[PDB]
């Protein structure tokens, strides 16, 4: 499989989910209807997601790991999958929500080749892969910010910052794409209880790594060796090269 | 002037307003035209928005408060009207922005009688009148929330907060509105700066205490007083009975 086909794959996912999504009410969005193998709760959103991208997925040569079925299929490609990130959101309309799939070559990171996060609500695509880093195709760097006082990602602020300011839209694999488009000067998640799932960030990361940004887990090392497994967990810290370690020192 | 005309001109308004931010390239959006009365600096997106607002606006029997070209008219009926709130979010193309209105009887907060705030995004119409609250012809109420243990929205974190979610979407006017249809159990700006703007938050305020909700300034008094002029300013502590004053015990 090439990053012809995950761009493909990824299109073909990215209408039957936003179809399901977009037939089902509010009300019935919000049910819990069971246990997710991440060990969250599987919304009524979740699975109507998550099952419209099984359907096309299991077709190929492929390891899925995914937030509420978990870990299914043998193939030597890794995707990392959030069938559907901002699943709060999307229960209250509240218009910014995604399905994040990440493609890798082996169980690790740094084997990535294609990352997607497309929002459910807007039909915003981000994607990556040789070529770049896009938004509804066309290029998207990051910015150059050099300045502290930025626009600011952070999951969460719990003291004072010198930020412009600062936003928290509730759908991650969504929030690494307000970065790799220079929205953002960057997207910190320090929760120390490190809560982001490999689903989570992959595709985001890749994107905005592709996009130019430097991504890092909260002390500055590589997320290359970051797995493919439900047991992985992830902070991040991102921004342009010049602003990166001003906010490593800042967050210490 | 009666509440239906208000809802009319409003939507007259918002249609007209669309469209302008609508055709308007992000790159152009993002220009700096000129400074607004209110001392923040006018966006090319602000204008646009706010010229399409004004001229019909300025048709009615009006004294109008708006964020760039400050106070105009005689009319004893006073408009707050943020012509584009998210101004931000819109230069970026993040589907959270809105035009909002507040219609009332005098130039203090108490004599409201129409509260509007539309997403330009997504077309999310929310409304109220003495008939109650709106959100796309449908009627809405504030949730029943009972924890501390809720979502919340916040401006802005600076400490451990007990709080299920927190989130930040960059459009007060919005925001309230995410509170008045109980997507989130609270909207609070406790910033001590007190940043908030009339214009920013009367619509919000009217819209969410119509469903339901208890809405204060910094320490419980009524907002019946905030006069619509450039100088006056806000916090914000908007909850349902029950959880308000646990809130207000919480911040201090
Ligand atoms: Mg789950
Ligand atoms: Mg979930
Ligand atoms: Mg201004
Ligand atoms: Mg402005």
């Amino acid at each position: 499989m090439d990053e012809r086909d995950a761009l493909r794959i990824s299109r073909e996912i990215a209408g039957e989910v936003r179809k399901a999504i977009a037939s089902m009410p509010l009300r019935e969005r919000v049910k819990d209807v069971g246990m997710g193998k991440d060990g969250t709760p599987t919304k009524a959103a979740d699975r109507v997601a998550e099952d419209a991208a099984l359907e096309i997925l299991r077709k190929e040569r492929v390891t899925v790991v995914t937030e509420e079925s978990g870990v299914l299929g043998e193939g030597d490609v890794f995707v990392a999958l959030d069938p559907l990130d901002g699943t709060f959101n999307a229960t209250q309309g509240i218009p910014v929500y995604s399905v994040s799939l990440c493609f890798s070559y082996s169980d690790k990171l740094k084997d990535a080749f294609f990352g997607y996060v497309y929002n459910l609500a807007t039909g915003d695509e981000y994607y990556a892969d040789s070529s770049g880093a896009y938004r509804n195709g066309e290029r998207i760097e990051v910015s150059d910010a050099e300045e502290l006082y930025c626009n600011a990602i952070i999951y969460y602020p719990d003291r004072k910052f010198p930020f412009e300011r600062m936003r928290i839209f509730g759908s991650a694999a969504t929030e690494l794409c307000f970065f790799a488009d220079g929205s953002f000067d960057c997207f910190l998640d320090i929760r120390p209880g490190k809560m982001l799932r490999i689903y989570d960030a992959a595709a985001g990361v890749f994107i905005a790594e592709k996009a130019g940004g430097k991504v890092t887990e909260l002390d500055g090392e590589s997320l290359g060796n970051k797995k493919f497994d439900m047991q992985e967990r992830l902070n991040i810290v991102a921004a342009n090269e010049k602003l990166h370690p001003k906010l490593l020192e800042l967050i210490k």
